[PDB]
């Protein structure tokens, strides 16, 4: 029924808006496109930074990433049946489905020149990203994946059926009970179907094109995690990283 | 109109025929009980096998059906409507990233979870015998077989698979492509043609179409793994000789 399809949609829209503070929408008014508004602070070199270096970006990063898990934590629990899941499966199912997630949505952030930081407030373009020591081939992958991605033109209501398929995905690895799991993906897959085909008529196979990203998707998470061990090879000691790497 | 994509399917599934000897229908018969005519001989240990270096003899013999199965793709991919057509530079690239993905997507056409046929159907060598090969070579098959089950689980036959395989010769993310835009216009109808077959074929399958797209990332892992494998025999084994042909494939 497209009656019940519609529903579930507007649903995921609604907690997705509550569920994360900078949406794609208000992104892109904020990006290329600009409002005749407020400007973001820009970073396109050390002192507009200042305004190890290349430590303390990958260290912000982190943060950042840390308070998106909590956000996309709340949004799973408002997909229907997602909280009726086995309680171990709900915490497989974040842990490796929330990198996925935070590459999906930091493209509605991204341009081919630059990326929106702290909320929206700032800009820190491409070039004085590639321009650090190792820590330079991190956001160039994300950059060339953004910029492929951003080309299908999804909105907030699309990225919010597709942000659910993610998450409830049925492969990963150690899950107790499939089952549940691949039915509510069968019918938030069904709903994206019907979203894409209603809120873009002339997009041809769209549907298709999507569910063909998750393949980078993967293959970028899978490059992110081996760079992120080659580092642990870099920074190593000395103990006033106390509760710090704790939490990270 | 759905009548341009069925016959659109119907010429894939008939070059699907003419370019692969060994289809599923064939290879799920002689599997199964039916046909005793078809019955394998079944390689599961060293006698067995002497009666049908070793893990290098079979390495080897691996390698020559690779390379016949390039061939087999090579062909299949001459009848895509618009393939020959586009640049020449391009043809070769979709070839070259194509061609492994496709070969462990019809590769699980030939197994179950027990092993797999060989010699065009003659032999079956069980999974358990190829995973007690010496080290390097104990690990090559083994992620092909796990993508197998789940892939087979799908139960897809020959005319599903026909589209199948030309979607994923147009891909148009392909590393170094020149004109990108004829070859998503190939792929958008293919794709067409694909769902219909599918919601025809497989009506009570929920989101099938879906499902099988999915499955393009569990072969694009298993060419990266087994490249990451090649990588290691190349250094241990100094004495041994990759094809020409799957050279130039591998960069
Ligand atoms: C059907 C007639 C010949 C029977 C031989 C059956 C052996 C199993 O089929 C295989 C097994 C392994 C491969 C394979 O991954 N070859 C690799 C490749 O081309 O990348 C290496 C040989 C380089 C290709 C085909």
């Amino acid at each position: 029924e497209s009656a019940d399809l519609r529903a579930l949609a507007k649903h995921l829209y609604d907690s997705y808006i509550k569920s994360f503070p900078l949406t794609k929408a208000k992104a892109r008014a904020i990006l290329t496109g600009k409002t005749t508004d407020k400007s973001p602070f820009v970073i396109y070199d050390m002192n507009s930074l200042m305004m190890e270096v290349a430590i303390r970006i990958f260290q912000g990063c982190q943060f950042r990433s840390v308070e998106a898990v909590q956000e996309i934590t709340e949004y799973a629990k408002s997909i229907p049946g997602f909280v009726n899941l086995d309680l171990n499966d709900q915490v497989t199912l974040l842990k490796y489905g929330v990198h996925e997630i935070i590459y999906t949505m930091l493209a509605s952030l991204m341009n081919k020149d630059g990326v929106l930081i702290s909320e929206g407030q700032g800009f820190m373009t491409r070039e004085f990203l590639k321009s650090l020591k190792p820590f330079g081939d991190f956001m160039e992958p994300k950059f060339e994946f953004a910029v492929k991605f951003n080309a299908l033109e999804l909105d907030d209501s699309d990225l919010a059926i597709f942000i659910a398929v993610i998450i409830l995905s049925g492969d990963r690895p150690g899950l107790l009970n499939v089952k549940p799991i691949e039915d509510i993906q069968d019918n938030l897959l069904q709903a994206l179907e019907l979203q894409l085909k209603l809120n873009h008529p002339e997009s041809s196979q769209l549907f298709a094109k999507l569910l063909q990203k998750m393949t980078d998707l993967r293959q970028i998470v899978t490059e992110h995690v081996q760079l992120l061990q080659v580092i642990k090879k870099t920074e190593t000691d000395m103990s006033l990283h106390p509760l710090l790497q704790e939490i990270y």
